[PDB]
C-alpha cells in the first residue's frame, strides 16, 4: 500500500508536539514527532510549491512506498533543499522519517528495529536523565534536595545510569558548582554510572577545563553541553584536556554536522536528536560515522512517548552504544510524558523491554489527542 | 528610539517575498525581507516562548537600539538557537537584521552604507544576472535565442559583466552543454566577463572536470552551483583541478558554514544571501574571513528591490569584491521584480549608483502592497 | 560634518608621558585619543611630507572625511602609510586617530561610543586590576611584597574580582626564589579573587617556564602574562600545551595579522593586543572575531592614560568573549598622568566600573592641566 | 676602537631623501649607512629619551661598543628597543647603524666588508638593473612604453644580463591592456636578457594575477614582484603554486621572523628584504641562510642611494644562493641623490659590476654636496 496522506498535527497542553501522520491507500498509519513550534511546524509541512529545490515536503512520499526508507529521507531532503537542509527544515523530515518506521512496521506486521537493520544486543540499558522541578532562582542547595527523590526512585528501579544537570545559574560561582556536583556523587553512589548536562554553562574552555579538573575524583561518565554549541575549537581543546568523555552535537542536524564535530573535536559521545537531525534513516547513517571514531551515540531524548518508542527500536539496534539517553515518566510528570501514550514498559533492572509489536510499538491515547486537539482522529 | 514593533508581511502574487518591517517609538521603520515560504515564516515570527534558547524572535529586538547591530544580532541568534542556528531560523534573523541597517540609517539620517564601514569603491560595478523567460521543456537552441535581446541590452547598459545558467535538464548530455556556453559566448563577446551558473547539474566532479576542461576556451570568469551543495569534497577536488573560480555556499546560513566552505573547497566566489545567511551584519564578517582567504564575497541576489536596495549598500563597502550579483528590473520582468519597489537605480556605464538617501534608501510602492496583501500599510 | 584637523599633542611631564590625538570637525567638536610611543617622535610622524602612493602623511587619510566610516577611514590610513607603516611605530598613530574617531563620532551623534562598536553585550564591567609597586631597584622579594600588601588590600576594598601581579626583572634571583615570591602573593591576595601574573620577559627558554610554572600549580593562576621572548612563537606553543591554566601573548604585536598567527601557532589563550598600538579600536574588533573562532579572550593591554582607559571601559562592554579586561586605575598607581590627567574617573564599585552613556568615549580632560604642561591653549 | 658617537643626518633634497647613520669612533674614523624612512622622523627616532627596559635610545645599544661584534650590537640594538622597534619603523632605524657598522668595522682592521660578511663566493656581481622611466601622471601605456625604449638600449649597450620594468599603477587600464603593454617590451627588451616585472600591488585577486600571468607564460617573465596585496599571504601562496616561475615577495617586510613566514606560508622564490628596512646586513645574512634551506633567492628591495649599493655590492658578492641582486645604477636613473650624493660609482662593464676591496663599505661620499644641502659641516 503506497501512502495518501501526511498530516502534521500539532499538539498544545496548558508542554507541546507535533505528531506527524502518515496514511496508506488501506488506512494503515504510521506516527512520529517532529521538534519545532507546533503551529510554525504545521504551516512548513503545508506550504504550497516553488521550484525544483523548493517543494511541499508531503509531495516527496505522497504515492511512495514506505519501506523505500533511503529514497524517501532523499526524494524529501532533494525536493526541500532550499528551505531546508539544515535546521528547522530537517525537525520536518525527522517526524516523517520517523512516522515510515512505524507505518511500514504494520505493512509488513514486523517491529521497527527489524527494518533498522536487527536487534544487535540482548538488553536495551537506557541512562535515565533527571531533571527536578523547582522555582526559578532555586538555590543549588533546594536543587539537590529535589534530586533526593529522582536519584533515590532511579536506584529502586536498578536504574544503571543517570544523568543530573546544571540549572542555568549566573549568580553561582564555579567553585560552588564543584561543590555542586561533589555532593550529587554522594547523592547518587559509587553503582550507577553519573553524567552531567552543563546547559551550555560555559563560553570560556579554560574556564570549563578548571571546573572538570576539580571533579576528577567523582568519576564523571560524560561531559555534556559543556561549551557553546557554535565553538568546534573550544570543545576539541576542552576534550584533549578532560580525562573522560565530552558530548556534542545536541543541536545539531545531518550527519554532515555530526561528522565535523567528530572530526574537529573528538567528542566522543554524538547527541543528534531522534525528532531534529533528519530522523531514524540518518541517525543510521551517523551511527555508522561514529562506529569508524569509536564514538557513542545517544541521541538526544525529550519528547514524548511517540520518541521514546523510536529510542526503544533505535537503542536495541544501536551496538556501539552502551547506553542511550531515556525520559521515563517515571521520573518526569510533564503532561504529554504521562498522557499522551499508554502503557508504557517499566524499568526492570535498568532495562526496558522492546516489545515486538508491530511498527514502533506505540500505544497512542487517541482520546486525550482528540481531547486536546478538538478535532477528530 | 527604541524599537516598538516587528511584522512579517507575506507578499504573495497570484513570486513572493516576506516583507519585514521594524517600527520605533516615533513611527519610523525599517524594511527588510526574508527568504522562504511566506506564511511559514509568519508562523516563525509569530510563536511563543518555551525556553532559553526558543523564544519569539522579535523579542531580541523590541525595546532595544537599532544602531547596536552586534548585540541585537547576536541576541536574536542566542534566543532562537533550539529552532534557528543553521536554516529557515536564518532566513528570519536576516530579514529583521536587514531591517535594522534601514531604521537605523533613517534615524540618523546617513546612509546605510556608513553604518556598514564606510563606502570603500568609487562605483559600485555589478555583475548582472540574465535568466530568459521560456517554457519549460525549451531547446537549448530556443534558450539561446531567448538570451541575445537580454545579452543585447545588457550591451546597451555598459555591463562590464554577465551570468548565464544552464536550466535544469536531463536529457541534455553534457557534450551539448560544452556547445550550448560556447554558443553564449560567442554571443556575449570578449568585452564583458562571463559567469555560469549551473544550477547545480552535476553530482559526479569528474563529470564537471570534463565539461569545464573543453570550456577553458571560453574564459569562465566564475563556475556557480557546479556540484551538490553539501559536496564539499567534489568542490575541493574540482577547484584545484580547474583554471578559474568555482563559487560555492549559495543556500549556506552562518560565518560558521561560509568559514567551512573555504577552509575545505578553496571556492574563491562565496555566496552566502543577503536574505538567508544572517544577513548584512553576518555578511560582513563573512567578508572578513574571505579577505583572509584572499576569496571574493558575491552574496546570492536573487529576490525584491529591498535586497537589492542591501545589495547596493553592501556591494559599495565590499572591496574584496570586483563585483555582486544584482537583479536588474531592465532584465527580469517578474511581478515583484517590476513593482514591489519604485525609482530602481538606472545602469549607467555597468555601474549604478548608490544614493545618501538615509538607511537603505528605499521606495516601497505602498499601493501596490495594500492591494496584494489585503490590508493598509 | 567632516573631519577639518588631526592634531598630535605631545604631553611630558618632568617617566609619565603620553601624546594626545585630537581631530576635530566642521563645527569645532572634536574626539580624543592617545597613540603609544615617544612622544616628540610620534608628533614628527604625524607631520610628514607626502613622498609616493603608500608613503603619505596620515592625516591625509581623514581630513575631508566622515568619523562615522570606521573600516573605511581605518583602510585609508593603513594604505596611504603602508611603506613606513603596515607594523609597530606606524600602528601606534592609527591606533591613537583611530580611537580619536570614535570619540568624535559618538560626540557627534550624541552616542556612547560603545553603541558604534556594535552595542553593549554584558550587563557590567568588571576588569582585573593590575597592580605594580612603587619600590626601588634592588628591592629584595621581600620587600616587593611588602610594597604590594596595601595595593591588594585596597583592591579587596573596592570588591575587585581579578588582580595581576608582576616579577620585576631581577636576574639576581632564581626561579626558585620566584616560586616562593608567588607563593607567598596568593596567600597575602586570599582566594576570593583571581590571580594573574605578569612575568616581564623573564624567561628565555621554555623548559625553565614550564618547570617554574608546574610548581605554582597549586596557586591556580587564572593567566601567565609575558612568559617568553616575543618573537618566540615556538617557544609559547610548547609552554601553552604543556601547563594547565591560560597562557597570554601579543602584548607588543600590531595588527589582527600578528594576533592570528598567534593563535594559530601558539594556541594562547588570551591575547593582549594594545589599544593605542595595534591600530585602534577597529582593528580590536577584527581580532576579537578571530579570538571567537579560537574560543580565546581578547584583553587588551591597557597601561596609559584615562584616555585608554575610557576606551577599554566601552570596548569592555561590548567584548563579550572577555570575562576580564585590563585595567589602570587611579586607587593602585600614583603616576601624574593618572591622577592628573583625566577628571572624574569611574570609581571601582564591587569589582565593576560604570561605563556611562556620556557621548562618544566620555572623557573628561582636564584643560588647565594639558594646556599647563604644553605651554600652548587647547 | 669603542665607538663614541652616532647621528642620524636627514637629506632632503627640493622625492628625493634619505637618511645618512655615521658612526665614529673613538679615533675620529667613522662609518656610513642608511636608513630608510622620512627624514626628520628618523632623527626624531634616534634623539629620544630612555624610558624603560625595553624602550631605549637606539644609540645607547653600540656607544662604547667595538663594532666589530655584528651579532651582540644587532641583539642589543633589538632588544633595549623592542617597545617601539621589533617590526617596522624602528627597524628602519637598525638597518642604517647596522650598515654603517660595517663601513666601520672594514675601515677599522683595513679590509672590504664583504669579508666581515663571510667572504666572496662568487666570481662577478651580476646585477639585475631596474628600469623606471621618467613620464608624466597621466601618462598612457603607450608613452610608457616609448620612454622605455631608449632606457633599454641603453642597458643592452652596457651588456645587462636582466632588466627588471614595472607596471605604472593606472586603474583606468585592463589588465588585457597590461598584457599587451608586457607582451610589447618583451619584444623591445628581446630575448638575450632576463626579463622581470614590478606590478607595484596591482593586483587584490589572486585569481585576476592568475588569469595576467597565464596569458604571460610566452613572455618567460624570470619573475613577478609585488603582484598582490603584502599582507595576503594566503592569495599569494596560492598563485606562486599556480604560475610557472618565480613570485617574490616580502618586499616591506622587516626582520627574518616575517620573511621566513612569506617563505614557509607562500612558497615564494625570491625574498626582497631591503638593506635599509629589514634590520640591516646582520639580519640580511640570517635572511639568506633561511632562503638556501627553502631553495630560494634573496634579491633585497634595493632603491635608494650611493650608499645602500655600496652594501649591495658587498652582499651580493657574498650570496651564493643568488644569480642577480637588484641594482638601482646612476645610467638608468637622474635622481638627484642617485647622481650626486657619492662619487666614483662602479660602471656597468659586459652587465657586471666590480666590487671593490677598498676598506669598508668603499663608499665616497660627496662631502661637499652633503654640506651643501643640510647646511652643517661634514
Ligand atoms: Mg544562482
Ligand atoms: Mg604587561
Ligand atoms: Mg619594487
Amino acid at each position: 500500500a503506497n501512502i495518501v496522506s501526511v498530516e502534521f498535527i500539532p499538539v498544545n497542553v496548558a508542554e507541546n508536539t507535533v505528531i506527524v501522520k502518515v496514511t496508506d491507500e488501506n488506512g494503515v498509519y504510521g506516527l512520529g514527532e517532529a521538534d519545532g513550534p507546533p503551529e510554525c511546524m504545521k504551516a512548513f509541512s503545508e506550504i504550497e510549491n516553488e521550484h525544483k529545490w523548493l517543494n511541499n515536503i508531503k509531495e516527496a512520499v505522497i504515492g511512495r512506498d514506505p519501506l523505500e526508507f533511503r529514497a524517501n529521507y532523499n526524494r524529501m531532503y532533494d525536493t526541500t533543499k532550499w528551505i531546508g537542509m539544515r535546521g528547522l527544515g530537517l525537525f520536518a523530515i525527522s517526524g516523517i522519517d520517523m512516522a515510515l518506521y512505524d507505518l511500514a512496521g504494520k505493512q509488513l506486521g514486523v517491529p521497527a528495529y527489524k527494518l533498522m537493520g536487527g536487534a544487535q544486543k540482548a538488553q536495551l540499558t537506557p541512562y535515565f536523565t533527571l531533571y527536578p522541578s523547582v522555582a526559578a532562582d532555586a538555590t543549588l542547595s533546594e536543587i539537590v534536595e529535589a534530586y533526593k527523590p529522582l536519584i533515590a526512585k532511579a536506584k529502586e528501579r536498578g536504574a544503571k545510569a543517570v544523568k543530573v544537570c546544571i540549572i542555568p545559574n549566573d549568580k553561582v560561582s564555579d567553585k560552588e558548582i564543584v561543590a555542586y556536583l561533589r555532593e550529587l556523587r554522594e547523592v547518587i553512589g559509587w553503582d550507577m554510572d553519573m553524567m552531567v548536562d552543563c546547559l551550555y554553562r560555559w563560553t570560556d574552555w579554560q574556564k570549563a577545563r578548571w571546573t572538570f579538573r576539580q571533579l576528577e575524583d567523582i568519576d564523571l561518565y560524560f561531559i555534556e553541553a559543556c561549551l557553546q554549541h557554535d565553538d568546534l575549537i573550544g570543545h576539541q581543546k576542552l576534550a584533549a584536556a578532560i580525562n573522560t568523555r565530552l558530548c556534542g552535537a545536541e543541536m545539531s542536524t545531518t550527519r554532515f554536522e555530526a561528522q565535523e564535530w567528530l572530526e574537529k573535536t573528538g567528542i566522543s559521545v554524538v547527541q543528534s536528536d531522534y525528532n531534529r537531525c533528519g530522523g531514524v534513516t540518518e541517525l543510521l547513517r551517523i551511527m555508522d560515522i561514529c562506529e569508524h571514531h569509536n564514538a557513542q551515540l545517544m541521541p538526544h531524548n525529550w519528547k514524548t512517548g511517540i520518541t521514546a518508542a523510536a529510542a526503544r527500536h533505535f537503542g536495541i539496534v544501536c551496538h556501539i552504544s552502551e547506553y542511550v539517553e531515556y525520559l521515563h515518566p517515571d521520573f518526569w510528570n510533564g503532561t504529554l510524558t504521562q498522557q499522551l501514550t499508554l502503557n508504557e514498559p517499566k524499568i526492570i533492572d535498568g532495562a526496558i523491554e522492546v516489545s515486538d509489536k508491530p511498527g514502533l510499538g506505540i500505544e497512542l491515547n487517541i482520546e486525550f489527542v482528540e481531547q486536546v486537539t478538538g478535532h477528530k482522529f
